């Protein structure tokens, strides 16, 4: 397996890559500094690499002060019981909770009810376009930065793991994500290469014809 991988995308943004009978999954997430505060959009998809990643943040001087975990699957969320283990505030929606809950997985330790939701206001907000990859994915904005975190919804390429996945409202939550984020300058999602706001056009593509081939 490749080490994770640690690549600054511009002032205050850093893309994190990690790796887990199949073969293996490459899993981007972010990390987002305010002042010197980080904040992990995803963990990392083992609780080492997690590890590393924080690591790698203190020892260049950052606080990591919170992780935002985009949907339940393991590649979202694979570090949120050793960041609890820190005393690092872990957040994911109630949805998200309950389904992690529901797999006899560890909680993030604070929720959120409602469909945006701000986690540091104009910095960090969070969305919820409808289900699709799964039920309880949602997108996170940075609005200074103009980048959109698509997290698995966003599949410019095609749509992966279907075996949680709503084939009949991804289309729907896919055109709801690009009327609002028309204005995103990158897309950055957890298995494509990142692009523009023609991603989200691209998303909306594969959600039809993969429900078509249904
Ligand atoms: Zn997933
Ligand atoms: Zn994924």
């Amino acid at each position: 397996l490749p080490d994770l991988k640690i690549e600054k995308l511009e002032k205050g943004v850093y893309v994190h890559t990690s790796f887990e009978g199949w073969g293996v999954v490459t899993k981007h997430g972010l990390v987002v500094l305010v002042k010197n505060d980080a904040y992990l959009i995803d963990t990392p998809i083992t609780a080492k690499d997690t590890e590393k990643l924080v690591n790698w943040f203190i020892e260049h001087g950052y606080r990591i002060k919170g992780s935002i975990s985009t949907h339940f699957h393991g590649d979202s969320t694979a570090g949120i019981e050793w960041l609890n283990s820190q005393s690092i505030s872990t957040y994911a929606s109630e949805l998200t909770n309950e389904l992690l809950k529901k797999d006899n997985k560890v909680q993030a330790t604070n929720s959120f009810s409602g469909v945006s939701y701000s986690l540091i206001k104009n910095k960090i907000e969070v969305f919820y376009p409808g289900p699709g990859h799964t039920q309880d994915n949602v997108v996170v904005w940075l609005p200074e930065k103009k980048i959109l975190f698509g997290g698995c919804f966003v599949k410019p390429d095609g749509l992966g793991n279907l075996g949680d996945a709503n084939l009949e409202a991804w289309p729907k939550s896919a055109k709801i994500l690009m009327s609002k984020y028309g204005k995103a300058k990158l897309v950055v999602s957890s298995h494509s290469e990142i692009g523009n706001a023609s991603l989200l056009q691209r998303t909306w593509e594969q959600a039809v014809k993969g429900l078509n081939e249904s």
